[PDB]
């Protein structure tokens, strides 16, 4: 049912945004047609953990505060929608960087652009009507103005925008706050209680803070995974170390290992060399940072494990979302 | 006075933006220094044609229907900077498709993500307490949208979007209708009617109108300067014959061109080589492309200088700013 009827609001976005495209702005089929195998190739074929946790927000508020439920759950798969769309445009983005007049770089620019308005004219529409249709787009666009800040953290963490300086713990979590943990697990919960109508009933510090810490303990094992886990398993390339990244190894490393071994690490990381990466796996392995990570992890899920609690004295409906949310992660 | 409050609210928005990365984003001084410069170096150097229209339809509307006058003068600023950005978000996003982990790439991409999003944080700081918030981002939201379409009907007029077809007079309007004319022309226009309360006052109709034909005046004289003007006195390289664009040239030379002539046009046309760039530029001048040109902008001309004159009748304070505006053109 939640997975069906969010496919199903896909197909009724997509139509509109579609005809739109050809009623009001003089689009011929063939690029009509041409838009939609784009629109289905970047943003179907993910898990939908963002889009999918709108909605088990909302589903879990209306059973706890008949024509209003089912105006909620398509407002709420409108909303699962636009995140989508927008982590769809960050992808594309993020293609763009490394691919490389040239027309496919041409359409990728292009592509990135219209999924990122896409998410705009689909909430301008199904939420004409609605009173939240201004503070939805503020939160939007807020977010989202968050994660190109956090980009701008992730890829300028080893040099000096006119170096392992930076290469710190509370700086790691800056990364992964404005990158990553504010649009993927802080927005489908925030909009999730928007389309609710429950915003202002809940503790958004303690939800603040657990989105920060889910993203954080997501982060940490995307690190480890990306540096250990073969590309077969992984489904990607991992290439932290060679693209010198502020990951939970390095800054974890940097503080337990000896002056000689920072030496070593310092000459072996970001380079593309094979026994570098190699020397840099060496010295994660031989620092024991395997026994620190499933104590740093259960620490943090100690601490998710133990805020959700603070936000069900308050809003009981919302707590239960939220460790299905941990739950995926 | 023009021009001198328009930098200080210019100094005013930066201001804005960088403390609030500083002391909402947790943005470290030198991010917030490179920023400035990045915003300087792509929002200012330009003619702030966009910008200073807003400006301008604001005084000629306040005085004919003490605390409002300065209150829409400053709206109306910051409304001017919100289309200087996102012309500057456009700028950045053209230099990624012809420039070409590579960090001065990565930082491209990551300056155009700020550049938009800049528009939506000035636009709902100074705006914040406007009633016209949600329907001035609807419209600015929704200009941005066609421009990104018109880009595609630009970057794929010579392709199949998976050909000289869609080398003709009405794609060609469509092109400059959406590409251009919608963000350059009408947007300034709406925006200082949005300013100063009178959007419901004018004739839409007639504003739209005289918004494609006066971007298509301008677009139709650089296509010709684009081809015969020189470098150093154009102040770029002209590229549209190497880049086979749909340019004004083109779609007329078709027209009259003989059988024999096209087959030589369609054999020299997107070419970097020297000759085949010289053999159409042969082409056009034999053509009497100059005659026609001529011929053509005093048509739109008339279309304007009498298409003003409808939306006097309605509304007359309206119609002395867009005269200024088509005095530039
Ligand atoms: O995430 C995991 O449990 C698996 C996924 S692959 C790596 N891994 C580890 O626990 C790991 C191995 C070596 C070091 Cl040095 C640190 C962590
Ligand atoms: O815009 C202009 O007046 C100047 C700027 S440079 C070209 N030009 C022309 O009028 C022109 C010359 C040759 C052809 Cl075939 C067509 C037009
Ligand atoms: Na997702
Ligand atoms: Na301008």
């Amino acid at each position: 049912m939640p997975m069906q009827m969010f496919m199903q609001v896909y197909d009724e976005i997509q139509m509109f945004l579609l005809e739109e495209l050809e009623l009001k702005f003089d689009m011929d089929p063939n690029r009509v047609r041409y838009l939609r195998k784009m629109m289905d190739t970047t943003c179907l074929g993910g898990k939908y953990n963002r889009g999918l946790t709108v909605i088990d927000v909302a589903e879990s508020l209306l059973s706890l505060s008949g024509a209003r439920r089912k105006r909620v759950l398509h407002d709420a798969c409108v909303c699962g929608w636009m995140i989508e769309f927008l982590q769809a445009h960050y992808l594309v983005e993020d293609d763009i960087m490394d691919n490389s007049p040239d027309v496919t770089v041409q359409c990728a620019i292009n592509d990135g652009l219209l999924l990122k308005s896409w998410t705009h004219m689909m909430a301008m529409h199904f939420f004409a009507d609605r009173p939240f249709l201004q503070d939805l787009l503020c939160r939007f666009n807020r977010v989202d103005y968050t994660t190109a800040v956090g980009q701008l953290y992730d890829v300028t963490s080893m040099f000096d925008s006119n170096d392992f300086a930076e290469f710190t713990l509370s700086n790691y979590k800056r990364i992964v706050k404005y990158k990553t943990a504010y649009y993927t697990y802080l927005l489908p919960l925030v909009m999730g209680l928007i389309v609710s109508e429950a915003l202002p009933t809940v503790d958004m510090g303690v939800t603040e803070e657990l989105a920060m810490l889910m993203g954080e303990y997501f982060q940490v094992q995307d690190d480890v995974m990306d540096c250990f886990t073969p590309p077969e398993r992984l489904g990607k390339v991992g290439t932290d170390i060679q693209d010198a990244k502020c990951s939970w190894l390095a800054v974890t490393f940097l503080a337990k290992a000896s002056s000689a071994q920072v030496a070593e690490f310092k000459a072996n990381y970001g380079s593309g060399d094979s026994e570098k990466v190699a020397t840099v796996r060496r010295l994660y392995e031989e620092a024991d940072l395997q026994g620190d990570y499933v104590a740093y992890e259960a620490a943090v899920a100690e601490q998710v494990k133990e805020l959700i609690e603070k936000l069900r004295l308050c809003s009981p409906g919302f707590a239960a979302s939220v460790e299905t949310l941990w739950g995926k992660t």
